């Protein structure tokens, strides 16, 4: 199977999370295009992927707390073939905000508003990502048998 995987990541963190997953989905068959959200384009982003999986840090913001690379894919996210597509959110914040990786929920509603099959349940780090490896990992692992 081929899986895409789009993070938008200003500090690294969402980042490191995008590659630890690509890893893990690498090392159990698949086959893995990983992207910055800032060097892709809207239109058929989507076509021949079997699993795409979106991530994205979070920004207190007053309009749109998504991280900034990420918000023209956002923006466009009706023209990339989400229809029926095979979909799973990631996203790393810190529980001293409010909107705790609001971001993620925020992907993941307008995903299922296009029509896509959200998989399971988003990835919400807390904190760095290199001290949750094990829930990254457990949860690319989860993503994998819902495929
Ligand atoms: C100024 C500022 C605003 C932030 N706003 C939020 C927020 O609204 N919600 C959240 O969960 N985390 C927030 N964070 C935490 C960041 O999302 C977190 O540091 C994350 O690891 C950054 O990920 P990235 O390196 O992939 O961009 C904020 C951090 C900063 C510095």
């Amino acid at each position: 199977p081929k899986a895409l995987i789009v993070y938008g990541s200003t500090t690294g963190n969402t980042e490191y999370t995008a590659e630890t997953i690509a890893r893990e989905l690498a090392d159990a068959g698949y086959e893995v295009d990983s992207r910055d959200a800032a060097s892709v384009e809207a239109g058929g982003l989507f076509e021949g992927f079997d699993l795409v999986l979106l991530g994205c840090s979070t920004w207190v913001d007053d309009s749109i707390e998504l991280q900034d690379d990420f918000i023209p894919l956002f923006d466009s996210l009706e023209e990339t073939g989400a229809q029926g597509r095979k979909v799973a959110c990631f996203g790393c914040g810190d529980s001293s905000y409010e909107y705790f990786c609001g971001a993620v929920d925020a992907i993941e509603e307008k995903l299922k508003n296009l029509g896509a099959e959200i998989v399971q349940d988003g990835l919400r780090i807390d904190g760095d990502p290199r001290a949750a490896r094990d829930d990254i990992v457990g949860w690319a692992h989860d993503v994998r048998g819902a495929i």
